[PDB]
């Protein structure tokens, strides 16, 4: 298909204040996150890849930038554009990618995602790491269910019906 945001978040829709989260992480966050991402390539931002040059993603890990490549682990990798993320995550071996994202990234991907993945984390935060705005024509609900610490939530991008 193509790729996935997959991005968790509180009040305001704070993404975090560190990298990507401000909680350490769940059980239900790192078991989520690596059925979802473990297998698949992920594209994501200086905020979340600062942090994951510690814990890695999946099969690949793209940036969204204008740096020069090369990173720390060989599966670590850079993308100039959307078209550049897609290209690098297909070269590679995959059917589908994610995202975790970003102060850039959820708010330049938006319109290019076959789906939204979010994680609904409550506690109330002050304001450093932002997440775009949610519609109603743009993108659907695919599911909606309870994990540990959070809501997990799935968005599908507009299907035609009639």
């Amino acid at each position: 298909m193509e790729l996935v945001s997959v991005a968790a978040l509180a009040e305001n829709r704070v993404i975090g204040r560190d990298g990507e989260l401000p909680w350490p992480s769940i059980p239900a966050d790192k078991k989520q996150y690596r059925s979802r991402v473990a297998d698949d390539p992920v594209v994501l931002g200086r905020t979340t890849f600062e942090s994951m040059r510690d814990d890695l993603p999946g099969s690949a890990q793209i940036v969204m930038s204008r740096s020069e490549r090369s990173f720390s682990v060989d599966t670590a990798h850079r993308a100039a554009s959307v078209e550049e993320a897609v290209d690098i995550a297909a070269s590679l071996d995959a059917e589908t990618a994610y995202v975790i994202g970003g102060a850039a990234i959820y708010a330049l991907f938006q319109p290019h995602l076959d789906r939204m993945v979010l994680s609904r984390v409550p506690g109330e935060y002050e304001g450093d790491t932002y997440y775009p705005e949610w519609d109603a024509a743009e993108w659907e609900l695919d599911a909606e269910t309870d994990h540990e610490g959070f809501t997990l939530q799935e968005w599908v991008r507009s299907a035609s019906s009639r």
